[PDB]
């Protein structure tokens, strides 16, 4: 809710958030093999999640917590790591574009816009990064990228849209940008 | 024109964008005097002066391609000091409204919007403390707030009337920092 937005939590030539920073290495750190990371809730609420992202190292906490208050940082920002306007663009694709490879072209080619600061999409960069490292112990942790894309997706894009051909789509090319980090 | 946007240039804690500092900061300590500093076009042209703000020592260059450099850059911002939203709803509410005090808290409150990334405001607090600075060597430099607000508010607003309650906002608010 205080949360600043993507754009005023950071800088080039800094790669992402300093907290997101934390968050995720604390997360990889001590449940990069968990079977359930991002699956089961913890006992923290809201306020106590969020409570969290302003005090500490944050190794210290339930990782249960800590991939509570991912899930929470990833609600409050201001404006979602894909802003409205790209999303809202991407939904409105005709059926004719069946292409994935266009789907991504044209999400990178608009969050790329200079009137949507870098932040964003080099966040979203370093979240695919996250997920992809994931993905690479799926034999202990369970998570590919298909579900990761289901799991965050809701979160990346905070979009309502009704469930269609269009955000099949959105969530396949996340799972596309997860698995092709490297 | 690689130039970032303001809001990729630095962020809090910092108070402006590093490279502005540097100009700045070498411009007043070479031409705090010059009564001609910034109503003199140079010898070099846009790409030269964009050489310059693409990367070594600003203090090594004449201060007249310093100032250039500073105008510049203003001009090759992707978006200005001032976005155009703000501008746009400034200069709407032209015939209507006339009271400066009115003006000053509106823009104010437009720039500081959550919508706009807090660099912008920060970048023209920093600014507006360049252009006081200089206003108190006026005597020499010639450079008052009504002088500076007539130069950098095209710059700031980006605009090429309706604008002449625009540079009185700025005149205002270089006289009062």
């Amino acid at each position: 809710s205080t949360l600043p937005d993507l754009a005023e939590q950071f800088a080039p030539p800094d790669v992402a958030p300093p907290l997101l920073i934390k968050l995720v290495e604390a997360i990889e750190k001590k449940g990069l093999e968990c079977s359930t990371l991002y699956r089961t809730q913890s006992s923290s609420n809201p306020a106590e999640l969020r409570q969290l992202l302003d005090c500490l190292d944050l190794e210290m906490f339930d990782v249960h917590v800590l991939a509570d208050a991912f899930k929470r940082y990833l609600l409050d920002l201001p404006n979602p790591v894909i802003p409205v306007a790209v999303s809202s663009e991407l939904i409105s694709l005709a059926p004719e574009v069946q292409s994935s490879k266009e789907y991504i072209q044209l999400l990178k080619k608009l969050i790329r816009s200079p009137s949507i600061p870098h932040q964003y999409w080099l966040t979203l960069q370093y979240l695919l990064k996250h997920f992809f490292k994931l993905s690479q112990t799926s034999s202990k942790n369970l998570l590919n990228a298909r579900v990761l894309s289901e799991l965050f997706s809701p979160l990346l894009f905070r979009f309502p849209a009704a469930s269609s051909e269009n955000t099949e789509h959105l969530i396949k090319i996340i799972e596309i940008l997860i698995s092709t980090e490297w």
